């Protein structure tokens, strides 16, 4: 998949394409109806699938730092385009181009001048152009014989509609099950694994891995949760037995720092029955089910009580989970008991 | 008006004066009872019409950092207590005198020896000297043949106490109407206009204006206000189509700055009908009804829509607001559509 | 009392000892109950008694930063220990050793190897080992007839379980008198006295000491409270009419420094019927009873009219507490009326 | 004079024009042959002077934080170009637009389409487009029959290039009177004043005005200055014995304050005042002394009356020499 | 001794007094001159000795931040002054009052209606009032037959000047010795002891004692210096083996740590001791090294080992001077 | 290769082994020999070969936040250690055990109990136990014919020692190539591209990729740099004209961002190309300029083309000497 930045950028010897337009952040299942439509019709008639996207947020140009939180990362959001089969990612910058442009020059542009396109697939949702004037009703109108428009109907199911908007708010109750429900996979994060409390190992206390990530990053609520820790691939030794690429079962616990400026979220992970520290690996992050919310202790032994619980009830949504084989990961490690 | 710092710059060929004693934050309408007492008997027997005032805030003496929110500057302070009449501003700090004073001995030094005091009006809070042991009653008895002395009661109006103290409680809840009912007047600020989101000009959604202010300076509520934005009279360029010194209708949107240390609230200003950047201008807003309460953005659409409905709504305050003349600005725009 | 950092700094040539095992923070009065039976079974057999306690905090070494608030320093926790008949306070710190150490190694590097125990008190409570393995129920049977053990019941007294979790609800709570019934004296803290508002003396409004301590400290919840300050012994002057090692009355005001990282407590005392400046002094603050919340002020006079209804209501708790002379010190002032 | 924000913000109906482009940070002597130069020309075909500019510094945009220290504000760059006769400002971002464009493009959509130019008036090390491939010589053979080119040559005076990098060299090493020279005025700076030390009255110790600046304002080396500070309009009363729109003479105390901030403290000579809450403009005309540590109240004092004599004798100077001095001054021949 | 903050804290009911007036900031050699004639002419006419002094710096007043360091804290002021037997401190604030007041006005409210002097005692650089018009001569000329005045010259010894600006130059540069010559006693700081790395035990590398200081605390230049640390009067037990109220020998190790806070970092000789919570005194006799950087534990602990031999040495000579050692303390011929 | 953090995670069934100990920070020739006798004599007794080393540096528990720069991370000590035949690495916390051990102690729990060792291969300056008494000789004396010792010299060559220290002086001054040389290959860092200026594409003076480290990474003195840059093992998509696995010819530049942070800006020769979110390899060749501040963009890209001449024949120079040149590169003679 090829990666653009700008206008600018795309190749002037591109001849045809079919083209879809979104923030499409977390790529939830709503989204995939928009590139699954568009795929298909590149298909048809030999054409590259390309997304036009934005970033920074559109949102965040107008009201800086009070955008939305990213469910995904740019990179992300990329890797997830080309799993479902886009063949270019044109990323718009609205502080650089599109933003006061007319809708008929907008769609002059960017759908013509620049890709090239003979289909484009817009949600229901979509607006464009100055002041936000341009919706998908102006698209079919502004292109009548010019190219073919498809506007795909915003998903509902089981009484809920599914949009980014929804998965945040499913995110910030803690609500991972139905979040994962509405992504169409278990949500994740990734990241380098830092030095944390004591060493991994032979002691049920010390985390496995440690990481942080930043304020404009959208995490599940403070809590325990049961997931999935993959090492990424990978040639550096792993310190303790457990082996690249496989999806080890663990308990989660996600965190707020005390206090910090711009703070600031933590993520501790207790892998089950094993010994390991992780440090400088990569290291991916699935949830699957919330266990339980944060507590403060009093003593190591209280401290240590919790933390076995938290590993029984992670070992009961994980077995239920691998029957769920459309999530759960290819190779995995959970064992049936202690 | 002259303006004098201390006992000990006023002037001492200074005759005769007939003088009032208090913070005098705001300048609210029971304020304005002291004021018109006091410079009308000054009229009479040809003296001067002279405020003692109070900086730093009385109560910050003894509880640093924990004094009640300034309602106006002491700049505000010193224009407000001109456009009322006043000749002359002594600014008293407890930290250099008066304060460990007895009762007597105030009245022997600040109203005779310092000011040659033939008249001095209080109001029935007032108190003074070590340990606030002199009171209205106090000031009565010491000054016995020495000065006459008038009492003006608390004002009371519609079953509410105006005072400073019920003044802030209406910002804080974000209720400006009623404050501007108890000071007689729009409440406002002033303050040079900086650099924000984008620029002013065609789009909607980048603020004509943004401005900054500490953590000492009352305000609103977070929300959004309508209300009438200024600017000062100047003989710098203009970016756009606003002229200085006529009030615009506008819409106003108070903030809290995420995170920072000392927050720190913002100022962001939507002139109706107008496309201007105001950046490098000093610029009053003057604030007239609560709109809304602050929300979240989820999308640019979404944002325009409910920015435009403030308009809408900012347009029928502002329309009802130039019916009440007496708080109204003398020269304004507001346009009767979009 | 000898105090020592390790097992490697306890002198090889001890002989013979009766140990107590825990973390002891507040010495409440259920601490007591071990201390006391490990005083008198040491004194039957002409040994030593010894404490072993652990810093940092046990749980901050699984949590960082996660750590229950110190209801005593450890200096304090010193303090007590020697003042209830302890001969030797041991040290133990578990990222350097005793945490991996399985039961049976524990009983046999410390009671044995390095204290020669003939005699070892615990609370039912008491765990040790690797992942808190070792109960007080394996301490009995690894120790049959190498050493006597005596597990002690938790203390439970009209109603409530004796521990440092309910000390420290108690103190968050800010309730003091309950506090204190459960540690079996005044609650307190020791610190230098700083410069703050004004200088100590004639006016009500300004304190007579002020002190700081870091958030780790357990203080009890923003208020007033009745107590007693303590100039501890020294041989330098004191500014006004206070004398070294007298408990004098006092108004005390526990806040929260606006804003600050790290907040960050502050303690403000008003000694009753005293003019006199405490800056340079180490200063002990014992607090008796809750008076009244937290209040904003916004005038000098509605701020010293409530300083006088404090200073009359702890004049009342006072008098009440001189009462109860188990808990009162044995030199103290407080004047009748003021 | 208009301010016009992007290309996007032009007029359509703007049919004829002279430009000049450039950073113009200073409007120094060199910058005012360029504005002259296009002023004259736009008289002659009756057309609108226009000087399109440049906001962030182009070389902000390459290397954010890193950036050469602003001799003036964007909106003091405003003002100077109106004084010069300047009928519109476009304001360029690097970030928005003209920045990757070819240099044959540029000249098409800025000079063409948007400005409608006949006459365009730049400096001999003009350059433009991507990577900076056109140049002073680019600009007349792309041009050719549709607008007249005029390139002027930098500005060398008494064997010193004048240039916004000398005016910063000279402000950095404190020598006032030479920026001044190659600006063709006092430097100065604008800001509201705020409290500091004491209030301004009778004590000489305490300043008449406090004000502090970010540190992308070049301001020249810590220490002492001979200058002149004037309260701007306003109706707003003055405390103490100054009125507005008179240039008084003061001895300026110029300071650091690190986690940035740069200080400016004025002593306004023979005058008791406190300027707390007004807009104050300070010119600076002569380096005094460098910045020095005082052990007494006494020894600082007895520093502080040299500064007024020094103070006192250099804007003498700089009022008889007339040139640069004020139209309405306060000055005292001794105490 | 008794401790006034202001004039208005004076007992109305003092009817004779012998003053003297300074900063006094340091209290060394030249100052005790003034209080030894002070307190002298105080018993003579039966009378209460007084010192009045200033707090904050008056240099803070005008300068604010960029005062003198301090040479000693406030309480240490107050105790040395009872420690040559001053009677009453009078502390002035120059924010409150006695600042903008006349040269003629200072004298009466000071000197004749709050203390009822007989006697005065200043230094000959000595002065007072509005814009420090008062001098040494002025105090003269004023209090005629009301008071009597003694004015004494600067202390000069050996070719140098003694005084609280020199004093902290010796600090400054790391000359303690000259400091202490000039002081008349050992430099010192007092603080509580907190917790650093490891712990105060066998462990020669480890510090007995940590303590850190702001930033307006005088102490000596980065290095490696001899000293005696004392745990002041305490009944709370001591880790490791030793009492309070006795001077142990000490290689002390001062560094800064920014973002302000100097560090003092003390290895008491021939001890394994941890001081955490006592209140602990440091004081200087001889400068060892300056800092440096060390990339194996051996290579420290080899200069570790230096540090010992040359503070033994240094200290056996401190002793033997006898004129500045300590009553009671500790130290060892060798290892 | 294993990894083991104390002393209690090591296999109990570790029969035989044979041993290096050692800081090892940077991994260069000197530690290579160490390493290579070590694996050599651990085939021979067909046991497995250990590398005891210590994390946190041992000079960082006596002197916090005062330890030298690391040369390379932790994980790449490990890497090293792997790619030259380690079969386990022992990783020593000094804060936990064997710091306050007696020599004799040492050496019974950490070779004997633990290790199992017949063989143990240690550098000269090799020190240990209680206040470092164990050294080099120590430690022959002690082992008899338990274990065989095995004790090399430091490496001199061209009159140059081969250490940490040496190293650290090297890359502080800029010189690279010298650096290199003691080390036996380019030196690199590694790290996540977060985003920069404006993006990765045809603009010459936008960075290819920008990344941030923390003020305990060793880092050449600010400046330019040649070197390579490789985009590690991934499946995810590569914005541009470049490869994973392929070390690409680059102009680097390093500088300071303080209040800590050193960057690193690869400017990625004849590239278009943004690598945000990828994990990248710097390899560091030779020194080509100092730091310096530009006035204008031309300016700047003027010396933005010097700096991609001279590392373009600097690369070329580094490919032919071989023997430290990438195995898969990408470099063009001209542009």
């Amino acid at each position: 998949m090829d990666i653009w930045y700008g206008t600018a950028a795309v190749p002037k010897d591109l001849d045809n394409s079919a083209v879809t337009i979104g923030v499409f952040d977390g790529v939830h299942r709503g989204h995939q109806k928009l590139i699954n439509a568009t795929v298909e019709k590149a298909r048809e008639v030999g054409a590259k699938a390309i997304m036009v996207t934005f970033d920074p947020h559109p949102v965040s140009v107008f009201l800086p730092r009070r955008a939305p939180l990213g469910i995904t990362t740019l990179a992300e959001r990329f890797a997830l385009a080309e799993s479902f089969g886009i063949d270019g990612v044109l990323v718009i910058d609205f502080t650089r181009e599109l933003s006061g442009t007319s809708p008929e020059k907008y769609v002059e542009f960017l759908l013509e001048d620049t890709l090239h396109a003979s289909h484009v697939v817009v949600g229901a949702n979509f607006t464009f152009g100055e002041n936000a004037a341009g919706t998908a009703d102006s698209l079919r109108q502004i292109c009548q014989s010019r190219l073919t428009v498809d506007v795909i109907d915003l998903l509902d199911d089981e009484g809920v509609r599914i949009s980014s908007t929804t998965v945040r708010e499913f995110l910030s109750e803690g609500d991972v099950a139905r979040a994962n429900w509405a992504l169409g996979r278990h949500f994740y994060v990734t990241g380098p694994v830092v030095r944390g409390a004591g060493r991994g190992g032979k002691e049920l206390g010390f985390p496995t891995a440690n990481q942080y990530f930043h304020d404009t990053v959208a995490l599940p609520a403070d809590g325990v949760y049961a997931g999935w820790l993959t090492i990424l691939p990978t040639e550096a030794p792993v310190s303790g037995n457990m082996e690249p690429e496989v999806a080890y079962a663990a308990a989660i616990s996600v965190g707020t720092n005390p206090t910090f400026g711009d703070e600031q979220r933590s993520v501790e992970s207790f892998v089950l029955d094993r010994d390991a520290d992780l440090y400088g690996h990569d290291v991916k992050v699935e949830f699957v089910d919330h266990v339980r919310a944060m507590e403060k202790f009093d003593s190591v032994a209280q401290l240590l009580e919790v933390m076995a619980k938290d590993v029984q009830k992670t070992r009961t949504l994980l077995a239920q989970d691998v029957q769920a084989h459309k999530m759960a990961p290819e190779t995995y490690f959970l064992q049936a008991e202690s």
